[PDB]
This record gives C-alpha cells, sequence and structure tokens, in this order.
C-alpha cells in the first residue's frame, strides 16, 4: 500500500486499521468494546488520585465525571476541564487514562473529564450541553477539590476539540464561567468532506473519510444543525471568534482534519485571537490518545509543547 | 497585494522588506550594516557571560568563536555549538544574540557560536571547514570554559541549519567529535529553485527565491559543488543519512525553504534517523532570530519545544 512518510507506530496503528470490519463498521457496543482493548495495551501512566462524581446536567440528565489530581499536593491547582474524542460514538475515562494523567501531572492541574452521552443513543446537541452545565458546576467542586477557577483550560482531542472551542463560543454566548485559554488536539471544525487532506489521506491513515461520515451521520443526519457554528465552528464568523480565550491548535500531517484544523487557525488570527499553530510531520490522527503511540517523537513533542504552553498560561 | 494569513509582526517585517532596493541588491557591506541595524531593534534578553577567543582552523584561518554561559554556574554545562544563518553573505554574533542569550539559558547549556568568514570573500568549503575545525577543538576549551564535550549539540538557523547537518556528516566520514543531537531552524538543504514553496512564496515573504538565489551565488556558481552532500545535503543517499545524530527540524508555513526542510527531515527519518518535524503556521523565514519577531507564537512556541527537546536528550 502506498502512503507518505510516516512514523514506525503511526504506520504500525494504521496497518492494523486497514482490514474491515473497521470500528465504525461493528455494533457500537462492539467499537467501544474494540477501542476499551486498544487502550489495555503497555503504557506508563502518571500517578493520579481519582474521583467519579455523579454530575446532573439537569435537562441533559446525569452522567459521571471524573477528577484526577497529581498525589501529595495542598495547594490550590489549576484546572482543565478536558473533553474526549473518538467519533461522539467510542470513549471513556479508561481510552483517554493515560493522556489525562500525563496532562494533570506536567501541568500540576485537575483534569476534570466529563463522560458525556454517546452517539448514536444521543443525538447533538445532548453532549455539547452536558459538557456547558458541567463547566457552570465547576465553581461548586473548587473547594472540596482544591482547584481555582480563575485559571480554567478548556481541552480536547478530535470530536472533543471540536466541543472544547465550542464551549469558549457557548461561554462567551451566554456570560458563563470564564475560560482562560484553549488547547484543541487534532480538531473536528466542519461537517465538510471535500478538503484536499480529506481527498489526500481518505483511505490507509487509521481515519478514514467513510468512517468520518459515519461519525458526523452518528451525531446529528441535519444539514441545518451541521451549519450550526456550535456542530461547525469553522462556519462562525469574525464577529463569532472575536474575544474567543487564547488557543493551541496542534495537527498531524497525515489526517482527513489536518486541513480544517489548520483553516479554524486561520479563522481565529483573522478574528485578533491569540493563536499558536503548529503541524507535526508523519504522525496519523488520534496520536497523543493511543498508547501504543506514546513514545513517537509527534506525541512526546505535542505534549511538552502543550503542558509548556498552558503552564505558561497559569502563572 | 495579498498574502497568506500571517502573524502582525511577520506581515510587518514582510511588508518593510518588499520595496527595491532589497538587502540582496545592496552591495555586501551595506547588506551586512542593513542586518546589524534590523538586530538594534529593542528586545529583552536574558543575562550570560561572553568572551571572544581567537581559534585557528589551520588551513582556512583564525576566526573569533563566543562562548555564552549563564551566569552563577559552578557545574560543568552541557554545550551548544551553534552556527549562524543569513545567507551566508550576512549576520554575527550582534545579529544572533537574543537567540544564543536564550538558548544558553533555557537549555543551561554553554553556546559556542562560530563567527565563520562569509560569502563572497569566502567560498564553499571554507566556513563549513572552519566550524568542523572548531567542534573538533571544543575538547581543549572544555576545562577553561566548564562544559562536558558528551553532551553535544550542533545546532543552526537557515545555512547555519545546512551548516550544522553537514557537521554531523563530515563527523561521521571523518570520526570527529561525536554529535548527540542535532537543531535545525528552517535550514537550506538543497540548491534548488523549484519546489512547490519556492513557487508560492517567491515574493512578498521577505526571503524570496531571488534572494535565494543570489545567497546560493555567493556561496558557490559550481554545479559540480552544489551536488556535494555537504552542499546540498537533501541529495544524500539512506547509507550517507544512516546513524546521523537525532534531529529536531523546525519549518515555517510561509518561506520558500520549507519544502526542502521538510523533505530533508522524511529522507533522515526513512534512513531510520529520529527525526522530531514540527511546521510552524502563518510565520516567515528568520523568525527564531529576528528582534521584531521575538514575541510572535511561532517564535515562542519553536523557543519552548526546541529548548525542552535539548534539556530532555542532556540527561
Ligand atoms: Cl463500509
Amino acid at each position: 500500500v502506498e502512503r507518505i512518510s510516516l512514523e514506525k507506530a503511526a504506520l504500525e496503528f494504521s496497518e492494523a486499521n486497514a482490514p474491515h470490519p473497521r470500528i465504525y463498521e461493528l455494533p457500537v457496543e462492539e467499537g467501544r468494546s474494540l477501542l476499551n482493548e486498544v487502550q489495555d495495551s503497555p503504557v506508563v501512566k502518571e500517578d493520579v488520585d481519582i474521583e467519579d462524581i455523579a454530575v446532573d446536567t439537569g435537562e441533559w440528565g446525569e452522567i459521571n465525571v471524573r477528577f484526577i489530581r497529581p498525589l501529595h499536593q495542598e495547594k490550590k491547582l489549576p484546572v482543565i476541564f478536558y473533553i474526549h474524542g473518538a467519533g461522539w460514538v467510542f470513549g471513556n475515562a479508561h481510552t483517554h487514562d493515560k493522556l489525562i494523567r500525563e496532562l494533570a501531572v506536567r501541568t500540576n492541574s485537575v483534569v476534570v473529564f466529563s463522560e458525556y452521552s454517546l452517539s448514536p443513543e444521543a443525538k447533538y446537541p445532548t453532549a455539547i450541553e452536558q459538557n456547558y452545565a458541567v463547566l457552570q458546576q465547576l465553581k461548586d467542586f473548587a473547594n472540596d477539590k482544591k482547584f481555582d477557577v480563575n485559571h480554567l483550560t478548556v481541552a480536547g482531542d478530535s470530536v472533543g476539540g471540536n466541543m472544547a472551542t465550542v464551549m469558549t463560543l457557548l461561554t462567551k454566548q451566554r456570560g458563563g464561567q470564564k475560560i482562560g485559554q484553549q488547547v484543541l488536539y487534532y480538531p473536528v471544525t466542519d461537517a465538510n468532506f471535500d478538503t484536499d487532506s480529506y481527498n489526500e489521506f481518505a483511505e490507509n491513515y487509521f481515519l478514514t473519510k467513510e468512517g468520518m461520515i459515519w461519525f458526523w451521520d452518528q451525531y446529528t443526519t441535519s444539514q441545518e444543525e451541521r451549519h450550526q457554528i456550535t456542530a461547525s465552528p469553522l462556519r462562525a464568523t469574525k464577529e463569532d471568534l472575536a474575544d474567543l480565550p487564547a488557543a493551541l491548535i496542534i495537527t498531524g500531517e497525515a489526517d482527513v482534519l489536518r486541513d480544517e484544523g489548520e483553516a479554524y487557525a486561520r479563522k481565529l488570527r483573522e478574528a485578533d485571537v491569540e493563536v499558536t499553530q503548529v503541524r507535526f510531520q508523519a504522525i496519523i490522527h488520534d496520536f497523543v490518545m493511543v498508547n501504543s503511540m506514546n513514545e513517537t517523537h509527534a506525541t512526546r513533542a505535542a505534549m511538552s509543547l502543550s503542558t509548556q504552553w498552558i503552564n505558561e498560561k497559569n502563572r
């Protein structure tokens, strides 16, 4: 099979995910299991205290929220609100465990991780409403969980990066809990399947054009919903994006979502938002989450850049 | 006229250098003055101990070699050999002052900065042999200057990056002083003017196609010499590149040199060399050196990544 230059682990993850049936061609409960089994593979995880709290989002129901804290910290820590990815269909505290532990320890922060309702059982805009409601209840936990809600970062990977930047939109529109800055790992920004990266990396790079069409189909099949800026933030006007929190936007070269991530970065920059946009060569979608890609140069450099950038923000 | 999305400081520096005559249309002496003047503009510089030594390169004559040291450091520090850019025609310890002080402090390293002979007065291969000569003498200054030669990083910007990576090939060919790793900021890697980035960014982004044609003409007009892997390292075979030191290669989006930098990273990775390749969006050539670009998101992210990458190496 013909591919561009990739890190060994990215090539191996691409080859391992080429055979049919792929993850998005399984009954959604078997897909969810397969990602869990993928994320059982060997990795060194930083050390944290974990607390699972049921949080009531009101109209949008009760979800588990996981609170993660580095060991032996007496002081009031900054807080990171982390929204997981994996296509609105998969993922949980276990799939993203290595990533959020690394963020907690290297930024010396509490990580708050919403287990939002998954598609297709939950449709747009349930996940974004539940995530926005948890953000409004962070002040309610700030004292018992020893974090400072005035040192607030929102972050997410893929579909989670989509909802993370959408948290900044909803907050500006509804005057909610101030967000200092946002970190989007290889986000979804648009329900369009015709960008040059979508065309070039359509097949053979683990995340496929066909799979992304399916993920959007699980989230909502309404064109009117997909055109809302809280589904496709790439569609935001200059006036919509003005005064949003400072953003770090990380892309990989061999990713269908590369161009829409880089395009969204240019739109924020044109709206005078502070933007740090970096593309890592020779790497595929999902590289800061997947355990087997934990050692890639892209992963090591992405985590060094992201943790440092947040550390600089908090002080 | 019109440019892709750029950071404010990159746009301003592009416009300032739009009108004729440009720096490469001046006599070489006014060229050198213009760049010295540009680097008089105000910027925060870290504090350091500085020391100008004459070093004898044998055949290629005696050159000034600057040692930079972070204040109040009672240990043997790691060392970085830094080869400056600016087209082989310009640059000196003044033009690169801000950058080498930041590298010294944030890596807690001595910075050894060879003031190699400039072109056209000197031709290929003088500058690379002088730089190579100083490398083999580092073990001899190691004690007065308290550094450990077994924690040796070579680094360079643009033609400095060219000559830095060429130091690693000469070292391998000759059994010279072992280099741990190499940092290339937007390197020159090939005497070809026909890459997609050369065409797209040929004009309006400060560094022009015509500018690079002239810089190469000052260095050597010989097509035979340009085909040499010690002039155009992109032309190296897999066998030439095998076992070279671990590489960090940084590129800017809005840079004629972007593609040949990215292409050289692929060739190193295909030769099983450890490569960290990162492209920063919306930034022009020279962004880690030029004082007026010191606060760009690109410059801050490139300094944070490259300094942490070097620190992790020195363990
Ligand atoms: Cl299918």
